[PDB]
């Protein structure tokens, strides 16, 4: 089997992605941040409390004639951003763009931290990364992908986001037409339940390529490109008037900038940013100062090549017996 499934920018800044999800009989159409930076599949629903819920659309259980409780099953997680979601669970029929996965664990939020609540747009998240991660207790449960790796074609998804514009989600297969140049694959380190590689190095702009060993995970679930405090320092040291704002929380460069690409490697091959996907406007509403794409990782704990960097190649997340990453420019 395959899938394949239209994933959409949620705003004009590609703050993040949502995809389409049916839920449930009959389907409950829900729209999903895809996250390969988590691995929970979580929703708003009619248990969410009622003041934490503002514009999403709910999965309503009790409506699904295949939803089943998992009994004594709870689940509660805490992302890299600081926001958070609790509930408990339901198994039910997921479909994405085709593929039907039945017996997949709904995590039916319960309370969801603020950010959620503000973010109308997206109705939950569809963790990708590795199960070793889900939060279920006392029964972990399988994502998506590993619940349906087994009847896929092939044991792949591609993630191709689109700058300013709609991307894809596809499972079980490679569209060949969706790239160019050839694919160039690299080792996968799932030690830490993440897709996690290492770049071999970077450019900036028309600069010269640095060799150095960057790890790093993919991660559709962030916004921006995290990366070590001398390589965001050698990027933004090319934008006049860029600075660190410790009041603001990262670097920010004058809105009349033209920013230079940023090209990270993959093995011997070379994916480049262009510089308008570094740019994620102004601060507040009216500012001449905008907010930049590449920031430091220094208070992370760990690079994340988040959508400014996905969205400019094709990424092959190969969950094979040895998982793999592969990109490609497009």
């Amino acid at each position: 089997s395959t899938g394949s499934a239209t994933t959409t920018p949620i705003d004009s800044l590609d703050d993040a992605y949502i995809t389409p999800v049916q839920i449930g009989t009959p389907a409950q159409t829900l729209n999903l941040d895809f996250d390969t930076g988590s691995s929970d599949l979580w929703v708003f629903s009619s248990e969410t409390t009622a003041s934490e819920v503002d514009g999403q659309t709910i999965y309503t259980p009790s409506k699904s004639t295949t939803a089943k409780l998992l009994s004594g099953a709870t689940w509660s997680i805490s992302y890299g951003d600081g926001s958070s979601s609790s509930g408990d669970v339901y198994t039910d029929t997921v479909s994405v763009g085709g593929l039907t996965v039945t017996g997949q664990a709904v995590e039916s939020a319960k309370k969801v931290s603020s950010s959620f609540t503000e973010d109308s747009t997206i109705d939950g998240l569809l963790g990708l990364a590795f199960s070793t991660l889900n939060t279920v207790s006392p029964t972990q449960q399988k994502t998506f992908f590993d619940n349906a790796k087994a009847s896929l074609d092939s044991p792949v998804f591609t993630a191709d986001l689109g700058y300013h514009a709609p991307g894809t989600y596809n499972f079980g297969f490679i569209d060949t037409t969706a790239y160019t140049g050839s694919i160039t694959y690299t080792a996968v380190s799932t030690k830490q339940g993440f897709w996690e590689w290492t770049s071999t190095g970077y450019a900036v702009g028309s600069g010269t390529f640095k060799s150095t060993s960057i790890d790093g995970i993919a991660d559709t679930g962030t916004t921006l490109l995290y990366l070590p405090a001398t390589v965001v320092s050698a990027y933004w040291a090319q934008v006049s008037g860029a600075k660190s704002s410790s009041s603001v929380g990262g670097y920010v460069f004058p809105c009349s900038a033209t920013l230079p690409s940023f090209t990270f490697g993959v093995g011997s091959a070379r994916i480049v940013i262009p510089g308008d996907y570094i740019d994620f406007g102004p601060i507040s509403t009216g500012s001449s100062s905008c907010f930049g794409g590449i920031q430091s990782s220094a208070g992370i704990g760990i690079n994340i090549f988040g959508d400014v960097a996905l969205k400019a190649a094709f990424v092959v997340f190969n969950g094979a017996t040895t998982p793999t990453l592969g990109f490609a420019s497009k």
